[PDB]
C-alpha cells in the first residue's frame, strides 16, 4: 500500500526540498522518491 | 533548525529507503537528507 511516515529535516534541507518540489511540480513525497531512486541508481544496482 | 514533515511513500520506495539507510548506518531522515543533497547537486 501507501505508507505514511514522519521524518525530521534541518530547516535548510526542508526549504530546498520545497523549492525543488515546486520547481518540478511534484509533491515533496514524490520529490523525495525521485531523489532516493536517483541516489540508488547513481551508486548501486 | 530541526523540523518534522509527514510524507507518503509507496512500499517499494520505502523498502529501498530502509535498505540504503541500514547499509549506511543512517536513520531514514538522514538517508533522505543525503539523497536530497545528491539530487540538488546533480545539475
Ligand atoms: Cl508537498
Ligand atoms: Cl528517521
Amino acid at each position: 500500500m501507501k505508507k505514511r511516515l514522519t521524518i525530521t529535516l534541518s530547516e535548510s534541507v526542508l526549504e530546498n526540498l520545497e523549492k525543488m518540489a515546486r520547481e518540478m511540480g511534484l509533491s515533496k513525497s514524490a520529490m523525495i522518491s525521485v531523489a532516493l531512486e536517483n541516489y540508488k541508481k547513481g551508486q548501486e544496482r
